[PDB]
């Protein structure tokens, strides 16, 4: 058991009533917005199929000509109000807003960079209008934030020289005053969620990063920090060097989910996964015809198996320069409210139900032991196979929708076959188990 200052400070999961909030909202969206969404994946007239967001390294651009996209920025379709009622018509619990992505541009008037919404034609803190937009329809709000800044000079990708400390030890400084800026000036903030902590430079300073957590816990009661943030002594991330999680909870898993059956050591610990739409856009790009858009019933699959292994799903938007969201992504979150709506019984405050994946779907399990079958394969069989852990038998089936009974046939010790609904529901559906444990 190795020795360590800047590893794990949790021991299991937090139950505090913050992260039992965290934990129970289970589908929230994400928000990236910054300058990228102007060019919107084109520079220069070459149209770039990697990732918007990223757009200022695909075409080599420097950063003062990047950063001057801030004169262009002033998105007259912007209402945060809309964006609220929005995300709560979608049923996300809570939204994850980009408060400063790689490029440095930061969506709240900091004092420490130029590089700010008060220093465009727009003017205005983007960022608290949608705190409180989101705050006053009862949204969460969490805040991402990229360690990696392409707008400061003095940032480093990697410790090569005495000079590169001192520049970073600077670079560090800087960041800790834009986050305590961030917790103080927004102080309704649920988490913070890094991103851009991967290179040399950050994983050689473990210190700060534990710094940056107890920090930020201290200006903010009951705050979640991801595990992203995290590199201990030796500069092992996410996990540290004894692999106990660092942060709060786990959060690599981006655009990709876990196994369900190799994968259950990650019901053991929170965690939240994140995804797109298209392959690899989290910024607006103009064209979705360059890669796969997956459709809502492909959403809707990933959000439950999440919570199906005891995760969140954050889906991401990616607004429009005008302040206004492209018409698939209002269509997404009007097809995904729809579903939660009939549904979300299912997956609000639910979690993993302990018993062995089957082909139809998922298991998921309520807050009084109520065990939902999430069906997504259809069987021509008519039968939804049922194996249930040692000591458990299933009582009663029943159509969440409908209230109707479903017949439940024992086959074997352990075992059961439930009828599908005598009329086919059209779409991904709840049975809802009754289910009892031997003197769960
Ligand atoms: C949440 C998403 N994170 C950003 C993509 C991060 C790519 C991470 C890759 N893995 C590192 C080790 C680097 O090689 C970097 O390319 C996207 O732009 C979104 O903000």
């Amino acid at each position: 058991e190795i020795p360590l200052k800047y590893g794990a400070t949790n021991e299991g999961k937090r139950q505090d009533p913050a992260m039992q909030k965290f934990r129970d909202n289970r589908l929230g969206a994400f928000i990236h917005w910054g300058l990228y969404a102007i060019p919107g994946g084109e520079w220069n007239g070459k149209v770039y199929g990697g990732a918007a967001e990223w757009l200022k390294s695909w075409a080599k651009v420097p950063a003062d000509e990047w950063l001057k996209l801030m004169d262009q920025w002033n998105p007259t379709k912007f209402d945060a109000k809309k964006w609220a009622k929005m995300a709560k018509e979608m049923g996300t619990k809570y939204v994850k807003i980009t408060t400063k992505h790689h490029e440095g541009f930061c969506l709240w008037p900091s004092k420490y960079t130029k590089y700010t919404v008060a220093n465009t034609p727009y003017k205005r803190d983007i960022l608290g209008e949608l705190v409180k937009a989101y705050n006053d329809e009862g949204i969460d709000v969490h805040f991402y934030f990229s360690v990696m800044d392409w707008s400061n000079p003095d940032y480093r990708y990697d410790i090569k020289s005495k000079e590169d400390s001192i520049a970073f030890s600077r670079f560090l400084e800087f960041t800790d005053n834009q986050l305590k800026e961030l917790a103080t000036r927004y102080p309704t903030v649920k988490d913070f969620w890094f991103d851009g902590t991967w290179d040399a430079s950050v994983k050689k300073n473990g210190w700060w990063t534990a710094h940056a957590e107890q920090m930020l816990k201290e200006l903010v009661p009951g705050v979640a920090i991801n595990s992203r943030l995290r590199a201990d002594d030796k500069g092992k991330r996410h996990f540290d060097s004894n692999g106990r999680l660092m942060g709060d909870y786990e959060s690599g898993y981006e655009r990709r989910l876990p196994d369900p059956v190799k994968d259950l050591k990650v019901t053991q610990w929170d965690w939240e996964a994140c995804m797109t739409i298209p392959e690899n856009q989290w910024g607006y790009h103009k064209d979705w015809s360059l890669s796969y858009v997956k459709t809502p019933i492909e959403v809707i699959d990933r959000i439950v198996h999440a919570v199906s292994m005891g995760g969140n799903m954050v889906v991401n938007f990616g607004p429009q320069a005008d302040g206004d969201f492209r018409p698939e992504e209002k269509a997404m979150a009007t097809a995904i409210g729809k579903w939660m709506n009939r549904y979300g019984k299912a997956v609000y405050a639910c979690d993993y139900a302990g018993f062995e994946k089957q082909d139809w779907g998922y298991y998921t399990r309520g807050k009084n032991d109520e065990v939902y079958m999430v069906v997504f394969n259809q069987p021509y069989s008519e039968r939804l196979i049922v194996k249930t852990p040692k000591g458990i038998t299933v009582e009663k089936a029943t159509l969440l929708t409908t209230g109707e009974d479903i017949t439940v046939v024992e086959t074997t010790r352990n075992e059961y076959n439930v009828s599908v609904p005598k009329k086919n529901p059209g779409e991904p559906y709840v049975i809802q188990l009754k289910v009892r444990a031997a003197k769960y």
